[PDB]
């Protein structure tokens, strides 16, 4: 997998973002996390607005789903997305669609931990 540039057009929810993606307008729906709905907006809203670099990583398998969103691991400043919600306790891992799994095992060790720690969802 690679890391990919891309540039925040705007904040969505806690799991869906606007971003610029070699040069076109695309929502992204981040990969393998299931959404406490307003505070996983809040926090992914000031880590995209936040950031000073947006990435976008596909995955192995489809690259957008029925509804023409980007499925990808979205990263602000290197970090993973996708996991410091389920680590925040904010997110659920999902269920795997259609082989796309690769962060799979790291997403439910944070869940995990979050889960130990009672966090938010876990509380």
């Amino acid at each position: 997998l690679h890391k990919e540039p891309a540039t925040l057009i705007k904040a969505i929810d806690g799991n869906t973002v606007k971003l610029m993606y070699k040069g076109q307008p695309m929502v992204f729906r981040l990969l393998l996390v299931d959404i406490y709905g307003p505070e996983a907006a809040a926090f992914t809203k000031k880590m995209v607005e936040n950031a000073k670099k947006i990435e976008v990583e596909f995955d192995k398998g489809q690259r957008t789903d029925k509804y023409g969103r980007g499925l990808a691991y979205i990263y602000a400043d290197g970090k993973m997305g996708n996991e410091a919600l389920v680590r925040q306790g904010l997110a659920k891992v999902a269920y795997v669609y259609k082989g796309n799994n690769t962060h799979e095992q790291h997403l439910r060790k944070a869940e995990a931990q979050a889960k130990k720690e009672k966090l938010n969802i876990w509380s």
